[PDB]
């Protein structure tokens, strides 16, 4: 338990790893904002968390947006009071896609860079003040060439958080995520911000 | 007189390495479309390169817009009857701004992203069935961490533009570069595609 | 108090940062090897440490020799009993004689690269087997493609609870040393940390 | 014909991709020498160049020693009268074994190292000196961070009109080597090439 009456948000928490890491803070006695582009994958996986006698909700967010960020932290503020952390973990699954640049469609391609490079920093900007207030946090960037964007991101929002006792790192890739991920927004990870674990 | 009746456009050839780009290529014979998001700019480059005696016209275009791409294409196409080489040299300097990402404008984020890292691809797909036609081309981009996303497009795009008799190549930083440009657009540099030119 | 009951070699601590982490561990509790090719100034920093209260011996050692990692490795054995920790700091003093690559001395430049690239590979094959009969261990690099030797070792070394990592360059680093080196950093391992 | 008057050496030219290197630049009119370790394999391969109507030579060398690297030189000079191209190509078979760096053997591993990351710079060293009474020359060397000496050596040879590129990898290889070490490389140097 370590994370009791914490305050968690886990973008991409609709399925996957970051439903796992839902889960996992929730059975850690965090209270849980399960966020995803999908609300009722989003809205399944909190209702199991709550039935399970965990603490959570479900959120819709596209986290290529600025402003649907932003709401989804001050829905966190509204439901749970606070915000002390923060997984980036909601990402567009392309594969084979990215192999056909010559003839991928537009808007596809700019929502999978939007999602997959900037998703992390527009998320950031939305808790972190929020955070400030509580005294720190910490966040989390599951990362995924171009995942040095989140390498690089991460670097540059681990400085410009400074003083704030935020701290901030990615991973970069089955249960031993989960450990790591929860093991990085603990206090144990203290002397750990701007790093990148290749998992 | 190397590019004696060829057809190539610069984009961000308003100003900067883009139009001395523009201008070796119209010395040395080549029809040049001077493209630039600033319309007055490249007007007036165009109208130097014409009163020294070269063939040049300008056109404004959004890099980071596929039909502003498409319609830059098409003008060249309808001017000059042909498109032989690209140069992808339209770029966003943001210089210091980037170091305050939690506070960056996010439009301007976002537009600096998308002419950077998106610009080489918009354009490269509004000329290469054009160039096909022609019997082949060339493309050079001009590279500027996050640079590594040119090198990456630079090599796939090489890959899935075979058969084609069109070559595509980086450049990644004076007027060595001018030389190098031509020489990656010119027959000689027939046995390089893929390949990133450190300046 | 943190590292009591330990064991802990750092090479190159003869000076500098390396200095500084043998006098960091011996501070916190554990009986520390200076380990460094200059026998005087390791022997004058374990004496140090024996006069401030802590528990240090010094041995000398060249990093680019296997078979000195190995003496180094048994005297620590023979001197305290076990082997928790190695810190792989030994570095030679080249800087602006690389950038000559065309007239550079030959063996100087091999000896260069042995050392700074090497050096932690050797010292790790010295202690690793002593570590697993410990039940574990830690093992700290400072640093390149020495970042590629401790993904390769971390992997090498896995099922014996050992960790290696690896840390790109004051009290920053000693505090991170020390950290990746504690049982906070279980989670860490084959990792390259930017301080 | 493209090669006609020029002098070449190819290390590591006894098989393989340095033997296919060899016998393009023959066939294209260079003098070449024919540099590998195996001094009989060298031989057979200049005999063949020779026999099809090329010129070649075979040298016995070791990359790894600066003094055998020199010595290659020297005689390519007193053979051939100048040295124009170098292909730095020799290697040593080590694959697997680089997975157990904590067993493999200390002088293979070192071996290993000097001659896949040092052969190209001793080599490079023994000729760059003759290049530049040529007028200049060329170099290419066989791919890691001897990306890094590449670029670093082409820095070093600059003023020399002498240019130094990597390939990173049969005839495209062999097609990609003769362009670079070409006339139609000018503007070409201190760059890595993946073909």
């Amino acid at each position: 338990m370590r994370f009791e009456n914490k305050v968690g948000i886990v973008t991409g928490s609709g399925g996957g790893i970051g439903q796992a890491y839902a889960e996992a803070l929730a059975r850690e006695g965090a209270a849980v904002v399960v966020a995803d582009i999908n609300a009722e994958a989003a809205e399944a996986v909190a209702k199991q968390i709550v039935a399970d006698g965990g603490t959570a909700i479900s959120v819709a967010v596209d986290v290529s947006d600025p402003e649907s960020a932003k709401a989804m932290a001050d829905r966190t503020l509204a439901e749970f009071g606070g915000i002390d952390y923060l997984v980036n973990n909601a990402a567009i699954f392309g594969g084979m896609k990215l192999d056909f640049l010559l003839t991928i469609d537009p808007e596809y391609y700019k929502k999978f860079m939007s999602v997959n490079l900037d998703g992390a920093l527009w998320c950031t900007r939305a808790v972190y003040k929020k955070m400030t207030k509580r005294g720190g946090g910490a966040i989390v960037n599951q990362s995924s060439l171009a995942k040095v964007g989140i390498n690089g991101l991460t670097q540059q929002l681990s400085r410009e958080l400074g003083g704030r006792n935020i701290r901030i790192n990615a991973i970069a890739p089955p249960d031993d995520l989960v450990g790591m991920c929860l093991f990085l927004l603990s206090d144990e990870a203290s002397w750990i911000t701007g790093q990148i674990f290749n998992v």
